[PDB]
């Protein structure tokens, strides 16, 4: 379906307004994007937790309905930015102690991150398609490398300032099924002027921590990567066919977590568009095993 999922409410954070999915009551569980999407990727997937929790998606700064940051430019919406945004927001939201994270991608990074950081409140960790630690070039999937070498050079700009290349062509490229008008309105909506409005989705990609840089996030992706094969912590490890990040050494690296149970659903990058039921299911039957009755 191309509907969102409940309805946008609003927060000023950091002087900001930023938008979010808060739906239901409970414990909650927290749906995190990356790039270049936001809450409503979730959209097919969180009707399967219905009852569950407190079902909540936050757009990230200057994506979906949050607030573009003003002056942008090639310094703004870097990983730690976004992560000051992200904790304010979610200290703002009254989360509690037992939260279920539900990731992707950045919203992987950042999820990861901020479970290290406070891991006493984590119940239980799904991801998906995520950034699960540092990696290397060979480690990126070859369809996109190129591309992605591409976008951390000078010839970003123009690639996803001026020509929207994360949204228009690497989003539905790492789709396996054909998304309709409506869907790709939806994902187009945050970044429909050129220039500065679409900084996140460059930024972004010049943020992956890959080859050593940017060194910040390298450092913070092996803290997590490193706490991840460690902790006790429930996960979901929900692995994608052919999927696309989460292949070759990260998938060896992620399968040697523990406490973790593993489903494959069909998908590449953008899994929720193509396995949203599987997923969501999944998704649902962890929740149920951590909040029996």
């Amino acid at each position: 379906g191309a509907k969102p999922f409940g309805e946008k409410k609003f927060i000023e954070i950091k002087g900001r307004r930023m938008a979010y999915i808060d739906e239901g009551t409970g414990d909650p569980i927290l749906f995190q994007h990356g790039n270049p999407t936001s809450s409503y990727l979730w959209r097919n997937i969180m009707p399967h937790c219905a009852g569950l929790g407190r079902l909540i998606a936050c757009d990230l700064i200057g994506m979906g309905d949050s607030d573009k940051l003003d002056p942008s430019g090639p310094e703004r919406y870097a990983y730690a930015e976004h992560r000051d945004y992200l904790d304010a927001l979610w200290e703002a939201l009254d989360l509690g102690d037992r939260v279920v994270l539900v990731v992707h991608d950045w919203g992987s990074a950042l999820g990861f991150d901020w479970a290290r950081r406070h891991r006493e409140r984590v119940q239980g960790i799904a991801y998906m398609e995520a950034i699960a630690m540092p990696i290397e070039w060979a480690d990126f999937p070859e369809q996109d490398r190129d591309l992605f070498q591409a976008f951390r050079s000078q010839a970003g700009e123009e690639l996803v300032l001026q020509d929207n290349v994360f949204v228009e062509q690497v989003l539905p490229g790492l789709i396996l099924r054909p998304l309709s008008e409506a869907e790709m309105a939806a994902y187009r909506e945050p970044f429909l002027a050129a220039g500065e409005a679409r900084r996140p989705t460059l930024s972004w990609p010049r943020q992956i921590p890959i080859a050593g840089t940017p060194a910040d996030v390298v450092a913070i992706a092996r803290d997590y990567a490193g706490w991840l094969s460690e902790s006790p912590i429930p996960k979901l490890f929900i692995n994608a066919e052919p999927g696309a990040l989460t292949t070759g050494r990260m998938r060896d690296f992620c399968r040697t977590w523990p406490n973790q149970t593993e489903i494959t659903v069909a998908g590449a990058h953008f899994i929720q568009e193509d396995s949203p039921d599987e997923i969501g299911a999944a998704i649902a039957a962890f929740v149920r095993r951590l909040r029996p009755a």
